[PDB]
């Protein structure tokens, strides 16, 4: 949800992606 891209593959790396 916090990455614009993705809401389902929801990882460490995916929360940095905004912050």
């Amino acid at each position: 949800d916090d990455e614009a891209s993705t809401t389902v593959s929801k990882t460490e790396t995916s929360q940095v992606a905004p912050a």
